[PDB]
């Protein structure tokens, strides 16, 4: 049987939980199932990589790129730019999420196109994410390896930088089988430099045609009918639409800012909310009493 009260992890003061009791039962069934049932669907930005470290706000794969040293400075000086016109869009609170959905194709859509101005080769990744202030999350080292000991699906699913995602987690030995990488992925040039993107457009709002569009990869794992599914943005919870048939679904939700704003919407969607928190360890616990 399950008490939350009884793991130490989940007594931690960032730990939001507005319904405990249902929380232990879906807990419960994933304990139940074990590794044969078992599958983990994740955004990747801010959710297995950190928001802030040393006082200090981490990037995103997008802005390893706009911060490195093959960019100039009057390109960060549009990326700022198109980041304050459309961010101010993305979080108004009078507009529909819908309403948003075009204006977030032309954010990511002109600020990939000012990233294929500055003319980024592919072999400059690996250096590129080396010098970089990337950071992943306190305990990724045992959350993707029991992951990968008890060879568990991970489907990071990233409106980021695919190449740039990829060469972080090459780069901290994490990019194990067990983990299928969806994301906006670089297309390359004769020379390997970018030219454009690849396929369809990963946002932050239209993450369920995506989930949808990889039929492929969830069909091959029908009997992975318990999910763990962990994300920031209220956008990640469409990241299991694909999933062939659920018994359970935990659903957590790191809130790294406007907490005072979202909390309620938060504790609401997600059935944990992790308050400014940089570890896994809340997820490796389950993990731990699960595998
Ligand atoms: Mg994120």
């Amino acid at each position: 049987a399950v008490h939350l009260k009884m793991m130490p992890e989940f007594q931690k003061s960032s730990v939001r939980i507005k319904n405990p009791t249902r929380v232990e039962e879906i807990i419960c069934g994933l304990i139940k199932g074990g590794a044969a049932k078992l599958q983990i669907i994740t955004d990747f930005d801010m959710t297995l990589s950190r928001f802030s470290y040393n006082g200090k706000r981490c990037p995103t794969c997008h802005n390893i790129i706009d911060n490195c040293k093959l960019v100039t400075d009057e390109c960060r000086r549009k990326l700022l730019q198109l980041k304050e016109q459309y961010y101010a869009i993305e979080v108004d609170p009078v507009l529909t999420v819908e309403e948003k959905f075009p204006y977030m194709v032309e954010w990511y859509t002109k600020s990939h196109g000012l990233l294929i101005e500055q003319g980024i080769p592919k072999a400059k990744l690996k250096e590129i994410v080396a010098d970089s202030d990337v950071m992943l999350k306190e305990g990724y080292e045992n959350f993707f390896g029991k992951l990968q000991q008890h060879g568990i699906p991970v489907f990071i699913f990233s409106a980021g930088i695919g190449d740039v995602l990829e060469e972080v987690i090459r780069q901290a030995g994490v990019y194990h089988s067990n983990v299928k990488v969806v994301s906006n992925f670089m297309d390359f040039d004769e020379n390997g430099v970018l030219k454009g993107f690849k396929g369809e457009l990963i946002h932050v709002f239209n993450k369920h045609d995506g989930a949808l569009k990889n039929t492929d990869y969830f069909s091959q794992l029908k009997d992975n009918s318990n999910i763990i599914l962990l994300g920031d943005s209220q956008g990640d919870l469409r990241m299991a639409d694909g999933v062939a048939n659920v018994e359970h679904i935990l659903k957590i939700g790191y809130l790294n800012d406007r907490v005072d704003e979202l909390l309620e919407k938060y504790m609401d969607s997600y059935d944990i909310v992790l308050v400014k928190e940089e570890s896994l360890e809340v997820v490796n616990s389950i993990l731990q009493k699960t595998l």
